[PDB]
């Protein structure tokens, strides 16, 4: 039946950074991921540094470092790799092939180079996979597919989010799982990445719904949960971070018996 | 029955963008976008200069700019203004209203500082627009929303191009037309414009699919075609431009009758 995250980092047909990232979760006894939606480099570093151990994870939305520079990345690479955790950037490609191969490799960003996740949306049909794969293939990176949304009045339901999980599992060479709310996939060598968490009942004025990490890890079957404001907020970063760690590996534990 | 650019930019619920836009396109005879996808900063403004005249609309990706600085779109903004074209950034924010009104605000690009039109996709639900709509209705911008792609594969069919109509005829303060492949919303307010164009038939290697301007200004309806390959990979892009603007203006004006 379910196998451990340590099991599933050795499966025939597991992805190469899928396998990192499961592997680091064990070692670790953390299904996190921070959100790190900061407009200061030197916060961002400073959080990437204090909260690493607990993270499996740092996602970056690089397009709102307001002092961003491609040494602001070596830097958080070095953390990367001191703490052991994945960069994941939300870039959230969602074009033509033709187009996103570009975003992901050129520009001022540059993220092909450093980061080691990113994500795309499927609406522009599999072109959008194929595209970022002649980039990321090479660079021996993995892709997310958004196969639902969090948000209020989100159109990835149905026969979209069908549509995902068949795109994923027909580019399993380079899409390594989804940003989701639930499990989506039966195929354990695909991850599910749960944004739109928190401890406490709630949301934001602009369309955000929480649920609990047991909610999202236990119940819908989830592997991590993605936590932004819950932690970014807090006064102590490192503390919240502690508590959504405890959460969500717990609720990981209880789920497999 | 079907009202000229120009009486359209009258209409009672027009939005100034809109209105702006559809002057300088009867003014100028043009209703082409030139999707300047260069990599050089000295090049996408030598063919904003020299296409300037014959375009309505100068489409970015600035995230694939290597040289990119605000600076150049200060440059772009003074031949926009020389030439008379609107500048619409494709950036294609496609997450919760929280994250977008920091995406087109801030960090490196500032967007919004510069581009009279941004879009969207309309997969996270409405909250997407509500929360550009806080940066841009300050700042008197106007966005498009993808009600279709030209792409194979494309998931934006059936009700998912139902809801982004919807959506935009619910936020019409802040919406001011579609990235679409046809007219999709009969409210003449709203401007179509279609990219997948070339004057031969054919595609790309990576899902693009092409209609010529007859068809999709013709017959599907629609209001402006962006083009991109078709003109910059020319060698006489001025050349280029002219023979699409003088197609889709032929076509324009027949369907007008
Ligand atoms: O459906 C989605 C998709 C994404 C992409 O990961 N996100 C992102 O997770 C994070 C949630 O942050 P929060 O915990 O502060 O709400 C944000 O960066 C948001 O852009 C969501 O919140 N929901
Ligand atoms: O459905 C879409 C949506 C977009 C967003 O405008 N585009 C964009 O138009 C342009 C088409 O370029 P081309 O004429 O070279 O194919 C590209 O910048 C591509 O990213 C499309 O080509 N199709």
């Amino acid at each position: 039946m379910e196998l451990s995250f340590g099991a599933r980092a050795e499966l025939p047909r597991i992805h190469p950074v899928a396998s990192k990232l499961l592997r680091l979760m064990q070692k670790k006894e953390t299904n996190l991921c921070l959100s790190a939606d900061v407009s200061l480099a030197r916060e961002l570093l400073q959080l990437a540094d204090a909260l690493g151990p607990s993270i499996c994870m740092l996602k970056t939305h690089v397009d709102i470092l307001n002092d961003f520079t491609l040494d602001v990345m070596k830097e958080l690479i070095t953390l990367a790799k001191c703490h052991e955790f994945l960069i994941f950037e939300n870039r959230k490609f969602a074009d033509i092939g033709n187009t996103v191969k570009k975003q992901y490799e050129g520009g001022i960003f540059k993220i092909a180079s450093w980061a080691d996740l990113v994500n795309a949306h499927v609406v522009p049909g599999s072109g959008v996979v194929k595209g970022l794969q002649e980039v990321g293939l090479p660079l021996h990176r993995g892709c997310l597919l958004i196969a639902e949304m969090s948000s209020t009045g989100s159109l990835a339901t149905g026969d979209y989010t069908r549509a995902a999980v068949r795109m994923a599992e027909e580019h399993s060479e380079f899409v390594v799982g989804f940003i989701s709310g639930s499990r989506v996939s039966m195929k354990p060598e695909f991850l599910h990445l749960t944004p739109g968490v928190q401890l406490e009942a709630g949301g934001d004025n602009l369309g955000q719904q929480y649920n609990s990490p047991q909610e999202v890890i236990g119940k819908r079957g989830s592997d991590i949960i993605i936590v932004g404001r819950g932690i970014i907020s807090a006064a102590d970063r490192l503390e919240a971070a502690e508590m959504y760690r405890k959460a969500a590996w717990e609720a990981y534990l209880s789920r497999l018996g």
